[PDB]
């Protein structure tokens, strides 16, 4: 037995759940689509094998965040049963629009923004923030997938391919292989922000190897056709030294009183009382 938390369900079994299609395999484990017996609600489920595992899961409440319902096991896997959330990839809408507007970003930048500070307050750091991390609900609001298990305890395969890897925000520290503070997250905020403004995230290259190079070498070099609000803040945030990154100093009350948050009332942003700018 395994020690899972408060979430727990002693009583949850596999046998309880329709599974239809695989939703999505990541890093620890696969998702997949499950409709609960009973209840007759569609849940993510993601299992992990409990072979795959070298005080594990700590689960976080928030608007922005995935809700965990509860947590179960079998002698061989874990069950975690999560939120459907159906909108899409954040980053499925981008592709499809080549691009976002201003106002568009900075919503979806402000909504990621608040869950990371919140996090920080807790001591918690996300660590990886992905476009695969990252999905709209129902509505329009983000929703980001982590839920708290313990990373730094599951044996995969973290292997990058030649060419075209998987799309993701490696920070000049974690290219030096240094351990993640809170920082690393400002990173990953200002690389989404820049993804979704210009269609690509920064430094890109086809050649993953020449990517890296970038990251760590080559200065930022901002397109016009941003507002300088914008061009202002991802200076600050994709500061490659970590000790002059936005955020460094005062976390999430830099990036929140920014010039290019001006507009957001934070206070109605984590009560969603901004009316989406899209609706899936
Ligand atoms: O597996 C990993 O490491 C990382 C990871 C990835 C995803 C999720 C995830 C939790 N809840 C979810 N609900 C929905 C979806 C989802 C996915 C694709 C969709 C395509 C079209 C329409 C709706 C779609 C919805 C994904 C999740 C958790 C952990």
């Amino acid at each position: 037995q395994i020690n899972l938390g408060p979430s727990s369900n002693p009583h949850a079994k596999p046998s309880d759940f329709h599974f239809l299609k695989v939703i999505g395999k990541g890093s620890f484990g696969k998702v997949l689509l499950a409709r609960h017996k009973a209840e007759e609600v569609f849940y993510a489920v993601k299992v992990l094998q409990k072979k795959a595992i070298l005080v594990l899961l700590k689960n976080v409440k928030h608007p922005f965040l995935v809700g965990l319902h509860f947590s179960f096991q079998t002698a061989d896997k874990l069950y975690f049963v999560l939120d459907y959330i159906n909108g899409g990839e954040l980053f499925y809408h981008l592709q499809r629009e080549r691009c976002f507007l201003e106002p568009r970003a900075r919503f979806y930048a402000a909504e990621i923004a608040s869950a990371l500070g919140y996090l920080h307050s807790l001591n918690i750091v996300y660590r990886d923030l992905k476009p695969e991390n990252i999905l709209l609900d129902s509505q329009g609001h983000i929703v980001l997938t982590d839920f708290g298990l313990c990373k730094e305890n599951i044996e995969h395969n973290s292997t990058t391919s030649t060419f075209c890897g998987t799309p993701e925000y490696l920070a000049p520290e974690v290219l030096h292989k240094q351990p993640y503070d809170r920082t690393v997250d400002w990173w990953c905020l200002g690389a989404v922000l820049y993804e979704m403004l210009y269609g690509l995230p920064p430094f890109y290259s086809r050649n993953t190897a020449e990517m890296y190079d970038n990251i760590l070498n080559k200065p930022l070099q901002l397109k016009p056709n941003i507002t300088n609000s914008a061009r202002h803040l991802l200076e600050g945030l994709l500061q490659k030294d970590r000790t002059k990154r936005l955020g460094a100093k005062d976390d999430f009350m830099e990036i929140k009183s920014h010039v290019f948050f001006s507009l957001i009332n934070w206070d109605d942003l984590i009560n969603k009382k901004i009316t989406p700018p899209f609706n899936p």
